[PDB]
């Protein structure tokens, strides 16, 4: 036993103990004798869940009585991961349990690891959703996080002749023991129908109608007795040949069947619009319900706040105007005004592919009501614009809601804006960039609703739960409490001079590569070398998160071996890992590139162990916690201007490695955090890459200019990396060569000297772990605490408290 | 309380509350002040369950150490109705929750009542599955039910305008606290696919798998401690455009999604298909399994009996030898020796239409190896018939599986009895007409595997649990012992002229009555006098059932009362309900004549309350049991020679009602159990109707003999109960006057002269209920527990058990 995991009282560990063999008998209806790990997993959750139900009920109880200002926090995504061991944490149960389930001949380890992930999300948005629920819990907000249950989340990713191979993630197949179905609380959703205008007021009538389940799943704060509520909608089609019209139900049904895997271009798909509005038209009859028992809808935005993960569920706008013009019978002017003070958005990428737009046609047909609505709002709006920049006739279009041209689209983000209060991005520069460029007509007319709200990560599972090793060592010397204040991390500084301290941080990370490296054996048998550098990119297969960038430098990594291959190198274990969207043909090529990196690589006896490659299968979040503390050098290589924020990159600070990257989104607040002496910053800044697209990217010139990277496009061309198929990657390099959106070659040769850099410091033992240790020391400002803290703050209104409840 | 309910211990009562406050709190996560009804059904439910698991994990540890022969009932229906009250009832717990949910003040009846019935079966048949399963139960035997878990059991059903609608029978919507689902034993089943014929067997290959997920339901036998396990598969697609490919599992979970409501006409669907091979193939492997862990496949028929329950699940017998021949190599004559000696088969009629004949183009796509082990069955099998019947080339062609014609179709009926060791009938007289008619050429071939086993109904419930008044008389008199040994009811006659007893049972009648007539007003806002004679007839629609001629029979009431209006006549109160397949047109314009009678008797003054006619909706069998105690005349005039059996009957003898009826079925063997004298006997006996087809049935005749019918008639066709509509019966009309198969108009005059004396028995109070007690009193040959008994020694070659078990 280790401090962080709380005390292992005698009659506590007898109370668990009676508990699970309780629940082993009666719940899973079984007997030791019969009883396989999935059902001592099992008999464990539903122990520790029955700690939660109690203070759950008086949470809410206690919400009923005081009734604060509510948030509701609305995304399509929520990617939380494992439950488990992070409920032992928050509720200080770890030690107990594990002392419990060791008396009982049980190894609690074995069993966390047979929980499957709660995959409900892409990458980062569906992420940073699951980290604020965490934080909100734990600052005291009376917060909501409201999303759909899919059947299957995130696909599983299996890697077959090197390609990536999509299987069907049916997560809920053994069950769920932490959600509670709450059918009584079913709601009715309208599709489809017409608008009949009427003596008094406009009417939704002859819509298909689907029902929306909750299912409620406890949110724990850390160690304050808070137990928040994430609620996820399900769909269930209504009871009223015959055998065909019950299997027809499926079709109502599969709205809440899959999570979309597309994070990279936006798909004008039905089942997605209609996904949109479930979750939006359910989660708000929600709210208004709550609200109505706390009829003067001018105090709503005084009790509620909805934030908007992105444009998903924008449609939030021109709902909360439908219910209160249509249904409450409220003015226009009046509803419109409490719209806006209720609403706030969130935008996580200037990417023009990934932005929604509606065509016209869609909306018109599934929800013809909202598109009228739509259409008032934008001539409103645009009367406005029209007032303040007279004769401006192309700003008019610019701003428009509505897109002309082949299609007529709705610009999901447009609408945001205008029945927003607040718009933030979520990285200093990435706001910025918001203002000067893709927002910079809405900056001018509203300059008082654009803010920044830099992304940040939870401590709890990013740290104390992944890697307890580190927190432990750093409790020892500065307490317990930087667990929920991650600023007194700064107080580690005074100790980057302590020789004890410095041999504990270089013991721990050793530990966490070892214990890595051999699970790399146990689950996938592969043997790496535990003292090479781990140089590691784990995250969603992007062109511009730029895997490809670093495939070049490992190939010339490679190149530079066989040329001396008796010269000293420093040793290298580099991992790729990330899922790709199931119709990007490129990045799915890119994951083809890396795969056959490794097969030649990997068995080039010359080489040795001094360089592997490793293409690490089914990256999600269970395995970002395994790996990312084994980490030594964090790869953030997105071309500067692409990447909002990132917050991977907040996970690997925090868990002692370096970072090497670019000076984009989140790392520029990074390095200016750590002081950029402590980072390993190279290539254009965003300015670089302006100047360079106003000249024109020409690629020709960097291949003619540099011989090691010419060598690398022969060998691409010739079929090196591909003997039985020659041609196989030449989709990848006609794009590098003539129409690189990103320019690779534009930042390789910084890149690959930053490298060389890197591969100095990692000799000097003792001088890269000081580096280690101011990181770590100035990570304090990338909690999720201090985002939600300022969210609460600057957006909702509301002050955070980190005041316990009862018991 | 009551006696035979059991005691209500202090501490017994006083667990009793403790555990349902436990679960109102940690498992339906809620709180006394948001608790609603539906929410404290499921506490006490789930405190109920919780006395079962010890039962159910001990009874089958015990099979395990025991290993006695195993009896398997397959069925493709399993009509259980509620399981709460049968619960507590088998396991004496009954006062004790009626006192606990008391001191919590709430009422127990209430909370039942909320309850939804597991409707996985049509009627009878499905219903004599859950009968045998209680009755296996009690008496000891290792036996397990295996069927379909359907999503959806049989519709509900909406009367609108008089017509029948059919609504979604979405029973699991709210969660089953009864069952437990068993992933880890999920199994594959095969479908499609080809034969390939290699050197050493035939090898089926290129098959689409679907995956069998088993869910347990245990079955409590009648206190002896001894819980059995009803296995339900449920159907689940494997995990190997992304989004369309997700979205297609539904077509492989399709298969059990909905129970065929189909019970009039074989319809060759090859879903229907899919699920009784679905059914069975999960199944056997389960079978299988279990036996190789109690390679001598020749102990397998001392070891294990299958049971089926009509041809639903024939595929039983092929499959069975596919496993033996294909997978565990036996030869084919040592594997069908195997076969023969496990299976036994049940009939449950002989109406042509409802036989299964599958079209060879079906099984050939679907099921194509089973296709040629039944034409190698059939080879063989005809071989045996030639060589017993030298030259009779036409007995070959009837005998044979293999029907030729427009698409050839194969005969599971005959299939089952080349098959089994064992083929019966369900009453004396059904199976007698089997060996007469349908398979004459077959038990002349092997007159051995013919037998007889009379059906029987659960006492437990169709007496205890419906009729505790009644029940509890009866204990008063004769002891307990009755609920388990049913024969004892015979001493019950000497108590037919004690004036106390005849009160008491004339009492509890009349209780149940208004009973019944509030839950009318209730339920339904329907008025009906509790002192008038309650004339029933519940049970499907269907024309063999005939519920026609008691149609012909009211209105023959009616304009007997229109003519002589100040005559005297005995108050009745006409009850009709079931439900209509959904193809079955005649069978919904019987429901809708039904409706339109009752608009116009129910509203003409002249009439008052001394005649009523109520089309009871949505006939299920929590229906049954609050109509069946409260009856006085039971209905069962179906034609001669068309019930197999009927069960409906022996619930409404045992619970004190008389019976008017035909020389049908079990009626034959209940009059002659309680002398003819006390039976409404009338009609043509089988042999009359034979006859009347040899001259030809023509019901011309009786309409110009009987004025009666002939006004009747022309009411009917005139438009008199459907004034809009003149012609809405003309289908009926038509069908009476020149095809009806069932000869309503031969039976008219001698059902309304019975009638007649029923009404003159009923003014006779006292005479009435003497008739009743001695019904009551002789109904001991009904129980099921005779049935089983039977089924157990002459069939499965077992001894029942009434020792009871441990704690
Ligand atoms: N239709 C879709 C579906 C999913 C996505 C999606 O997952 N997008 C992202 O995860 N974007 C990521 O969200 C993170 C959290 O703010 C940022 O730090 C990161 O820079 C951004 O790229 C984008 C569009
Ligand atoms: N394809 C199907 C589906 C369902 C049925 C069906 O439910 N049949 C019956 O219930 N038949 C009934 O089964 C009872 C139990 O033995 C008998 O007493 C009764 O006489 C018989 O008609 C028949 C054919
Ligand atoms: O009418 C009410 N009376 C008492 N408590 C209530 C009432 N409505 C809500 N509550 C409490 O407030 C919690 C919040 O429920 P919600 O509507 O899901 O937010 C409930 O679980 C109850 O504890
Ligand atoms: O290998 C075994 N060892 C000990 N008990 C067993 C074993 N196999 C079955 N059992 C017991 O037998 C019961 C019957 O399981 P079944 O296979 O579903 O019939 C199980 O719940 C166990 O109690
Ligand atoms: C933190 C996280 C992400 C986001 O990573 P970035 O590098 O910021 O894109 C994506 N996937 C998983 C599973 C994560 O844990
Ligand atoms: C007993 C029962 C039946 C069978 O009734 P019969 O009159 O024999 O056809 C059908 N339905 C229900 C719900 C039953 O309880």
């Amino acid at each position: 036993q280790i401090s962080v995991r709380g005390l292992a009282g005698v009659e506590n560990v007898t109370e668990l103990k009676k508990n699970f063999n309780r629940h082993l008998h009666f719940t899973l209806v079984k007997d030791r004798n019969v009883a396989t790990p999935r059902d001592y997993y099992f008999a464990l959750a539903h122990t520790v869940r029955d700690h939660l139900v109690g203070r759950w009920i008086r949470t809410q109880q206690h919400y009923y009585e005081k009734d604060p200002k509510r948030i509701y926090y609305l995304s399509l995504e929520f990617y939380m991961g494992r439950t488990l061991q992070n409920t032992m944490v928050n509720l200080a149960l770890e030690n107990a349990c594990d002392e419990a389930t060791y008396q009982l001949g049980l190894d609690m380890e074995e069993l966390e690891e047979i929980e499957e992930d709660a995959g409900l999300g892409n990458g980062g948005l569906g992420r940073l959703a699951a980290c604020f629920l965490d934080s909100m819990a734990t600052l005291g907000l009376a917060a909501y996080g409201y999303g759909i249950r899919y059947e299957f989340g995130i696909f599983n990713q299996k890697i077959c002749g090197g390609w990536q191979m999509e299987e069907a993630d049916d997560w809920l197949r053994y069950g769920n023991p932490w959600e509670k179905a709450r059918p009584e609380f079913t709601l009715p959703v309208h599709f489809y129908g017409r608008v009949e205008h009427t003596s008094q007021g406009a009417k939704w009538v002859d819509t298909q109608v689907v029902l929306a389940m909750p299912y409620d799943t406890p949110v724990p704060g850390y160690r304050n007795n808070v137990v928040n509520t994430m609620r996820l909608w399900s769909a269930k089609a209504p009871n009223d040949g015959y055998i065909q019209a019950v299997l027809d139900r499926n079709l109502a049904e599969n709205i809440s069947r899959v999570l979309y895997p597309n994070d990279n271009f936006f798909e004008g798909k039905e089942l997605r619009l209609k996904q949109e509005y479930f979750v939006v038209a359910a989660t708000l009859q929600d709210i208004i319900r709550r609200f109505k028992s706390s009829t003067n809808f001018d105090a709503f935005p005084d009790k509620v706040a909805i934030q908007l993960n992105d444009t998903h569920p924008s449609l939030a706008i021109p709902e909360l105007m439908r219910v209160l013009v249509d249904l409450e019978r409220l003015d226009w002017d009046k509803a419109w005004e409490v719209t806006v003070k209720t609403c706030a958005y969130t935008n996580h990428t200037v990417i023009p592919e990934a932005l929604e737009r509606w065509p016209v046609h869609l909306l018109e047909t599934l929800l013809p009501r909202h598109l009228q609505i739509i259409y008032e709002i934008n001539q409103r709006f645009l009367n406005r614009v029209a007032a303040a920049f007279p004769g401006d006739v192309d700003r008019l279009r610019r701003m428009s809601l509505v897109e002309e041209g082949a299609v007529k689209r709705i610009n999901m983000a447009h609408l945001c804006i205008a029945g927003s209060h607040a718009v933030n991005g979520v990285a200093r520069i990435h706001s910025e960039i918001l203002k000067k460029t893709i927002f910079k007509d809405f900056y001018e007319l509203e300059p008082h609703k654009f803010q920044n709200k830099t992304n940040g990560i939870t401590p709890r599972r990013w740290l104390v739960l992944c890697n307890p090793g580190l927190a432990e060592i750093i409790a020892e010397r500065i307490g317990e409490e930087y667990i929920s204040d991650l600023d007194q991390l700064r107080k580690l500084l005074s100790y980057v001079d302590d020789e004890a301290f410095i041999r504990d941080v270089a013991k721990v990370k050793q530990e966490n590569k070892l214990k890595f490296a051999a699970y790399l054996e146990r689950e996938y048998k592969v043997h790496i070398n535990p003292n090479s550098l781990f140089d590691v990119q784990v995250k969603r297969i992007h062109e511009y998160k730029r895997q490809l960038l670093n495939c070049l430098h490992v190939i010339t990594l490679y190149n530079r071996i066989k040329k001396e291959p008796n010269k000293f190198v420093v040793p290298r274990t580099v991992m790729i890992g990330g899922k790709a969207a199931p119709g990007y043909h490129m990045a799915k090529m890119i994951i083809k590139l890396i795969t056959a990196i490794g097969d030649v690589v990997n068995h080039d006896p010359v080489v040795g162990d001094r360089l592997r490659v490793i293409f690490l299968e089914n990256y999600r979040v269970s395995l970002a916690e395994k790996v990312i503390p084994a980490a030594d050098l964090s790869e953030q290589i997105s071309t500067a201007g692409t990447e909002a924020s990132g917050t991977g990159n907040m996970k690997f600070m925090l868990n002692g490695a370096l970072t090497i990257g670019t000076m984009d989104g989140a790392n520029v607040e990074m390095a200016e955090e750590a002081g950029e002496e402590n980072f390993f910053i190279f290539g254009m800044r965003v300015e670089d890459v302006d100047r360079l697209d106003q000249r024109g990217y020409n690629a020709q010139e960097y291949y003619d200019r540099i011989p090691e990277l010419r060598q690398i496009i022969e060998q691409l061309s010739s079929g090196f990396f591909s003997p039985k198929q020659p041609d196989l990657f030449k989709d990848i390099v006609n794009m590098l060569m003539h129409h690189d959106r990103f320019k690779v070659f534009a930042d390789y040769e910084e890149y690959v000297k930053c490298q060389e850099r890197v591969s100095a410091l990692y000799k000097n033992p003792r001088e890269w772990t000081r580096m280690v240790i101011r990181n770590i020391a100035t990570s304090g400002k990338f909690s999720s605490d201090r985002t939600i803290a300022q969210y609460a703050r600057e957006i909702w209104g509301v002050e955070p408290s980190r005041q316990r409840l009862p018991a």
